[PDB]
């Protein structure tokens, strides 16, 4: 008993599998916590590589580096499939730990609470923000995805506005913005899906290659973290309780 979480965004037999598991110390006064796991591709079937993932025994431990407060993350596994998947990583604690609670430099056995699993297209297919960095050399507007979300218990609606690029707009262009925001473009928005991985992960499926999409692989999905919006909140929780209700977009002024 663990919930199991399968999203296929992709129907390829091959596919990167994006996992992430809400882990609990297994200790009294216990740290909640949420690993993701660095992307791998694999072959086997989603239905099937699940219950793999599910019984795995995963061990912490937080240390301390340039970059502020880690995770060493370390994965047990009886499972031959699984040799394919990364077994020692390191991550953000400030995202991961919800949490007090974990003691530093020792390792630490968590219980798994859930496991979710999302099939992406292969690496060659993934566009990131950092892709798209520098592609435009003077942008005169930012592209941020709105991502509304309602939180089940409480009825509250939280919008979380996520960078997607920055891209230079001919004056022409400005007064419907039809050669920008393209049908394709809106469309993707507003299908876009938020997965859990890395906290969570927008993902975009880029149709074509005009206007907002330019420079973007046709067919690519471009995979946006929110999870540096949710480093004050419990990733389980936000899994569990935020319903992902609509994606709309703003293109800003850089100002």
């Amino acid at each position: 008993e663990m919930e199991t979480y399968v999203n296929k965004l992709h129907e390829g037999s091959t596919y990167t599998a994006a996992v992430q598991y809400n882990v609990l110390e297994k200790d009294d006064d216990p740290a909640s916590l949420t690993i993701w796991v660095p992307m791998f591709q694999s072959s086997m079937p989603a239905d099937l590589l699940i219950k793999e993932l599910a019984n795995v025994n995963i061990l912490v431990k937080q240390i301390s580096t340039p970059k502020g407060p880690s995770l060493r993350v370390m994965i047990n596994s009886r499972s031959a499939v699984l040799a394919q998947m990364p077994s020692k990583f390191t991550i953000c604690a400030n995202v991961s730990l919800d949490d007090s609670k974990l003691a530093y430099d020792v390792t630490t056995p968590c219980e798994i609470k859930a496991c979710s699993l999302t099939c992406l297209k292969s690496k060659n297919m993934l566009t990131t923000v950092k892709d798209l960095t520098m592609k435009t050399l003077n942008p005169t507007h930012d592209i941020i995805a709105l991502c509304e979300f309602e939180n089940i218990v409480t009825s509250k609606k939280v919008i979380i506005p996520t960078y997607l690029r920055s891209i230079s707009v001919r004056n022409k262009d400005l007064n419907t913005l039809e050669n920008i925001t393209t049908t394709e473009f809106k469309n993707a928005i507003t299908n876009a899906k938020i997965i859990p991985y890395s906290g969570l992960l927008l993902v975009i499926t880029v149709t074509d290659n005009k206007g907002a999409f330019k420079y973007i692989k046709p067919q690519s999905q471009f995979i946006v973290d929110l999870g540096a919006y949710l480093e004050k909140e419990s990733i389980y929780y936000v899994t569990t309780n935020w319903k992902h209700t609509a994606t709309r977009f703003a293109i800003k002024p850089m100002e």
